[PDB]
């Protein structure tokens, strides 16, 4: 999978199940273009969001709906979404994991990437 | 000071200084605004951003330039820069700190929110 | 896998390579004892440590040698290793994973636990 | 002030109150000597725990009763408690900020080292 994105819950020790993730890429006219979007399943990945042929060079944002998951356990969270951008296949095509670890008033995020 | 930003980098343990910082607000029309930038100084806060009197509640964007900062090291950087995205409420006084800690395929961010 | 530990570089943008992990169990006299150990392996992860059957409730410490990993790539780093303590199976056999994300001068560490 | 620490809660969004820390020396013979202890003030800091005499190189700890802050939450935490080893290094005045993020199955720590 070129785009894999994974999920995980600080407060309960769970990977983050239901979450919603909108992926734009950033067209010639510099708007944000709807490329993919899912659910986060059951281990807290979302699968499948595109192929090798059409994940082309550019530059990508996954937002994740961080306020829906936390708002569904009852908790007022703090931020809208979590948002990253990135630059991606610019020196060939790569695999790429985005991870994020969330609290209500927090978030990390890391990339792994590889070269398959 | 109603909104205050700190900025931490987890390569070399020191403050992030001459980061920019921009600060938007959601206007009426779902676009954003500028509304206050800066670059970090040597403790790497930036401070004086606004007043109480223009912080009114509403959806604001913290967007760091980690992207540059990299670059000026000498390293390869992932993220195109961090964007924080939140809404400010009024239920009671609230000061915000917004505070990031960096590294090149990673960052986290937190909220403190206090009263005076 | 009743305990497996992954471990990701934020510097790099890797699975952390080569990592020795070793695991300790309280005994009754209130001393740590050896109870697993083993390196990770190219995926970040280290499979194999123990069985359901040996995996008893108690308190369990996983140390990370993060010193050395950092050395290896340059890097004098600031932490002598990352520990993570925990009381395990306390109601009923259990599934943990052990994630930890590293940089030079700071890490994370979250754990993800799942009922069999 | 050679050594503070700094102690954030992920989950309200506000300084750790009140948590218990103590910090311990390793001595000439492979023990940890007490060195200094508190309880964080209201934001959420510890100060004046050595002075820059006493404060000689050497391997550090610093342990934070994190699962007593929880449970006075009433909220089920994962860690026993989260402990920070480092070597404190003559090379350069050097003071350290040793600060700490906390949510309930996930801490994140980083050192600020900068130089008066
Ligand atoms: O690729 C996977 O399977 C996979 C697994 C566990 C993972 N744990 C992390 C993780 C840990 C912390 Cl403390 C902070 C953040 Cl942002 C991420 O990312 C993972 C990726
Ligand atoms: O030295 C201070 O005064 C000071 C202030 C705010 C700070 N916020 C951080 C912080 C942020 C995140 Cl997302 C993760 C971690 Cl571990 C730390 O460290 C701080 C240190």
């Amino acid at each position: 999978c070129p785009l894999m994105v994974k999920v995980l819950d600080a407060v309960r020790g769970s990977p983050a199940i239901n979450v919603a993730v909108h992926v734009f890429r950033k067209a010639a006219d510099d708007t944000w273009e709807p490329f993919a979007s899912g659910k986060t399943s059951e281990p807290g990945e979302l699968h499948g969001l595109t192929t090798e042929e059409e994940f082309v060079e550019g530059i990508y944002k996954v937002e994740i709906d961080t306020k829906s998951y936390w708002k569904a356990l009852g908790i007022s969270p703090f931020h809208e979404h979590a948002e990253v951008v990135f630059t991606a296949n610019d020196s060939g095509p790569r695999r790429y994991t985005i991870a994020a670890l969330l609290s209500p008033y927090s978030y990390s995020t890391t990339a792994v990437v590889t070269n398959p």
